[PDB]
C-alpha cells in the first residue's frame, strides 16, 4: 500500500466540485447590478471595472496583494522551504493557488520531483531556438518558444480527437504542469545562447525544488549560489499573480477562453508581459538606476537624490517603479524583497543597492509634491531589477525573462479553474466614439 | 500627379478624431450602462466596454464598416483590375480613414503592398525549423511575432519617443505586417518550398489577394474565380467590431505598448481557438466526417442524428452561434450569394451537405436549448468554398483567416496610439467577493 498523501491532481480533484457549488450559487444571482458602467470606462481601457473572474488571488488596493486571503507575509512563514534555504517555494505557492490548501512538505517535495522528471524538450525547439537572431529580444524569444510547445499539448490533442466539455480541466491541468516545468529550461536556452545543446539537455536533479534547477540551468548551481536560490525562490514567488486584470492575466485567461490551449495561451500571455508598460518596467527600472549613478556618482547625498529626481520630473519624464493602476499603498511584493537584502551584507554594500534604497526613501515625498504620479509608493519592480545585477545578471534586455517565468504560475491555475467551471468565450461589446457622443 | 497615399489620407482625418475623443472625454462621468454578476462570470458577455472605431455589430443587423453594410461596400469599394469582388485593401483604406478611396488610390497602396513584402532570413530559417507536426496556426503566430525584430516601433520607443509621435511607427510596422504576411501564410501552406516562395516577387501590378493566391500556388487567368473568392473572403473576414477574440487580444497587447508584430501574434493566438476562428478548420472537418458516416445518399434525420450526436457527446456543432449576432450571419449569407451564381459549386456535395445541414441545424440547436443564436455563422461556409478550389487539408482553413484579420485590428492599433489610449486593466474578483 502506498504511503504517500495526496498529489496535486488529487488535492485539485477534492475542492472542485466545491468551487463548482458556489459557482452555481453564484450563477442563481447573474441578474444581480454589481456596478456602473461610465464613459470613462469604455475610453479608459476598463480601469476600475470589474469585470473578470480570478479565483487565487485579490488586490486589496489598500493592503496589497492576497493569495486565498493570506499576506505575503503570512505565506512566508507557512509554505514549505526547498531542502536548503529559507525562502518560500514558488512550487508551494502554485499549490496554494491551485487548491486554496497549503501543501506539507512531503507533498512539495513530491511535486518537485514532478517537475524535475517533465522538463525535457522536443528537438525542434532547441532547433527554433538556434534559429533565433542575436538581434531578436529576449521576451520575443521566450513567447515564441512557448507557443511553439504547443506540439505538446494534451489538451489540443484531444480536442481535435473529441473531447466532451465536461473533460476539459484534466488536460488542462496537465498541459499547465508540462509548460512549468519546461519554462526554467527555456528561459535558461533565452539567457544562454551559445550553449543550447548543453542547456537544453541536462538532466534536473529531481531531487532539488524549481528554482534550484532554474539556478542550475542558469549556471548558477552548488552551495556557492546559496543566496541566490533564495532570491530565486522568493522572486518567483512573490510575481506569480497579481489578480486577473494585470495584462499578462488577461491575455492568458482571453485566449484561453477560446479554447486555445495553455502554451498558446500563455504565450499570448508573456507577448503582453514584454510591453513597456507591463512586464518590461522591472528592465528600465535598472537602466535608469544605473544612469542615474553614472550621472551622480558613488559619494551621494540625500539632496543630491532629491536633485536628481525633481530633475527628472521637471524633464517631463517618469521616476520608474513608483506608482501603480490598482494599489494606492506600499506594495508588500517591495518590502519583501528589501527585507531580503538586510540580512545580506553583500547586497546591502553594494552601491547600486544603496541607491535604490535611498531612492525609495526620498521619492514618494518628491512625486506627492509633484503632484502627477497617483500611488507614489515603489512598487515591487523598484528592487527586482537590482537584486538580479547583483547576483551577475547585467544583461540590459533579459529581465523580464525571469519575470516570464514567474508569471505562468497564477494564470495556469486561472486557465485550470476557467475550464473545470466551464466558463464561455470572453466577448464584450464595443462602441465607436460616434455611439458614445449619442 | 498622383492623388493622396494612405498615411496622408490618414493625417488628414486625425484633427477631427481628436475633436471628437475631446468632446466625448468631457462627458466622461456619464452613467452608460450597468455591470451584472452575469457580466462577470460570463465573459463580459453584453458589457459595453470597449472602444473600436471602423466597425459597430448590431445584434439583429450585423455588421456595419463606419456605417455600411457589407452590400453597400461591395457595390463602393474599388475592384481589382479582374473580377468584380471588392479589393480587400480598400476595405483596410476605409476602415482606417472612414472614405472610400478611388481606384487610383488603391492601385498605389496594391504596389507598395507588394514591394514591402520580403522576408528576412532568419524568418526563413525560423520557418523550416518547425516541425511537420505543428499546427499551421502555431506556425502563423510564430512567424509574426518573429517579425518584431523589423519593428519600427519597439526600437523607436526603445530609444525614447513622446506619446504624440507613436501613432506613425505603428502606421508603418501596420503596412509592414500587411505586406508580410500573405507570404508568411504561404511558407506555412508550403513548407517544402521555404527558399523560393520566400523569396519570390510578387506581381507589382496585382492586389494583394491575387499575389496572395499566385504565392499559394494559384495565380493566371485560370484561377480567376478563386481571386474573386479570396477578395471577398479576404474582406468580410477584416473586422467585426473589437469585442471578438482576435481583435480584443491584439487591443489589450498593444495597449501596453508591445509593437504590432507582438500584438497580432497575440490576435493569431486567440483565432487558434476552436470557439473563435479554428471553427472554420472544425466545420469542414465536421461536415467531412458527417459525409464519411451518412454517405452519398442521406435523409434529413440521418443529419438530424449527427447533429444531436454531437451535443449529446459535450461538443459543439461548430459554424453555428454567436456571442452578439442574434439572426443568421450577412458574411455568411455574401458566401453563399457567391456560391449561388456558381453551378459547379452548387453541385459540389460537400457544398450541398454545408447546406442541408443550414437548413436543419438551427431547429436542432433551438430544441437542444443551449445556445442564444442557433444559427449560422460565417464559419458554416467559408472552408467549403476554400476545398471546393483544391484546398483540401482542414488544418489549414484557418491561416487564411489570420491573413484577413490583420486589416481590422491593425487599423484599431493606429487609432489607438493616435488617440493615446491607455493600457487596458479591468479588476477582477473572486467567487467569495459574489456571494458576500
Ligand atoms: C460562437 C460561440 C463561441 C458563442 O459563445 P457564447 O456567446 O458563450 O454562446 P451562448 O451564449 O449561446 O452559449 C450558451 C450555451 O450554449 C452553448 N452553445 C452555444 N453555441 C453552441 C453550438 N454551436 N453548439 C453547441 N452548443 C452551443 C454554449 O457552449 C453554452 O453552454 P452552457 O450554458 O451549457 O455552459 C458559441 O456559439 C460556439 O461555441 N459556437 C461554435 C463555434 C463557432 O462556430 N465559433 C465561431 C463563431 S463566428
Ligand atoms: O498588477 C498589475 O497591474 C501589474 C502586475 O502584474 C504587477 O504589478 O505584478
Amino acid at each position: 500500500g502506498s504511503t504517500a498523501e495526496p498529489d496535486l491532481k488529487t488535492a485539485l480533484k477534492a475542492v472542485i466540485p466545491a468551487k463548482r457549488e458556489l459557482f452555481k450559487q453564484v450563477k442563481e444571482r447573474s441578474d444581480e447590478v454589481i456596478g456602473e458602467v461610465k464613459v470613462a470606462n469604455v475610453i479608459g481601457g476598463m480601469r476600475g471595472l470589474k469585470s473578470m473572474l480570478w479565483e487565487g488571488s485579490v488586490l486589496d488596493p489598500e493592503e496589497g496583494i492576497r493569495f486565498h486571503g493570506k499576506t505575503i507575509k503570512d505565506c512566508q512563514k507557512e509554505l514549505p522551504k526547498g531542502t536548503s534555504g529559507t525562502e518560500m517555494l514558488p512550487e508551494a505557492m502554485f499549490w496554494l493557488l491551485l487548491t486554496g490548501q497549503v501543501p506539507s512538505t512531503n507533498q512539495v517535495r513530491a511535486f518537485s520531483r514532478e517537475l524535475a522528471e517533465q522538463s525535457h524538450l522536443p528537438q525542434h525547439i532547441l532547433d527554433l531556438i538556434k534559429s533565433f537572431p542575436r538581434s531578436m529580444h529576449p521576451m520575443t524569444q521566450l513567447s515564441i518558444a512557448v507557443a511553439a510547445l504547443n506540439t505538446e499539448s494534451k489538451f489540443a490533442k484531444a480536442y481535435e480527437k473529441g473531447l466532451s466539455k465536461a473533460d476539459y480541466w484534466e488536460p488542462t491541468f496537465d498541459d499547465s504542469i508540462s509548460l512549468l516545468a519546461k519554462i526554467p529550461r527555456v528561459a535558461a536556452l533565452v539567457f544562454r545562447p551559445d550553449e543550447v545543446d548543453q542547456v537544453g539537455t541536462q538532466a534536473l536533479d529531481a531531487s532539488q525544488d524549481w528554482s534550484y534547477n532554474f539556478a542550475e540551468l542558469l549556471g548558477k548551481g552548488g552551495k556557492e549560489n546559496q543566496d541566490f536560490h533564495d532570491l530565486l525562490r522568493l522572486y518567483l514567488a512573490l510575481h506569480g499573480d497579481h489578480e486577473g486584470g494585470n495584462v499578462s492575466a488577461h491575455a492568458t485567461h482571453l485566449v484561453g477562453s477560446a479554447l486555445s490551449d495553455p502554451f498558446l495561451s500563455y504565450s499570448a500571455g508573456l507577448l503582453g508581459l514584454a510591453g513597456p508598460l507591463h512586464g518590461l518596467a522591472a528592465q528600465e527600472v535598472l537602466r535608469w538606476i544605473l544612469a542615474m549613478q553614472d550621472k551622480i556618482g558613488t559619494k551621494f547625498t540625500d539632496d543630491d537624490v532629491r536633485n536628481y529626481l525633481w530633475d527628472t520630473l521637471k524633464s517631463g519624464r517618469v521616476v520608474p517603479g513608483y506608482g501603480h493602476a490598482v494599489l494606492r499603498k506600499p506594495d508588500p511584493r517591495f518590502q519583501a524583497l528589501m527585507d531580503f537584502a538586510a540580512t545580506r551584507p553583500d547586497v546591502l554594500a553594494n552601491p547600486v543597492f544603496q541607491l535604490v534604497k535611498k531612492n525609495s526613501e526620498i521619492a514618494p515625498a518628491v512625486l506627492t509634491e509633484h503632484g502627477k504620479t497617483k500611488n507614489p509608493h515603489p512598487n515591487v519592480d523598484a528592487a527586482s531589477g537590482v537584486l538580479f545585477y547583483h547576483y551577475g545578471f547585467q544583461q540590459p534586455l533579459y529581465y523580464t525573462v525571469t519575470f516570464g517565468v514567474s508569471r505562468a504560475l497564477g494564470p495556469l491555475v486561472q486557465l485550470i479553474w476557467d475550464r473545470a467551471l466551464g466558463l464561455p468565450i470572453e466577448r464584450p461589446k464595443s462602441i465607436n466614439l460616434l455611439g458614445l457622443k449619442k
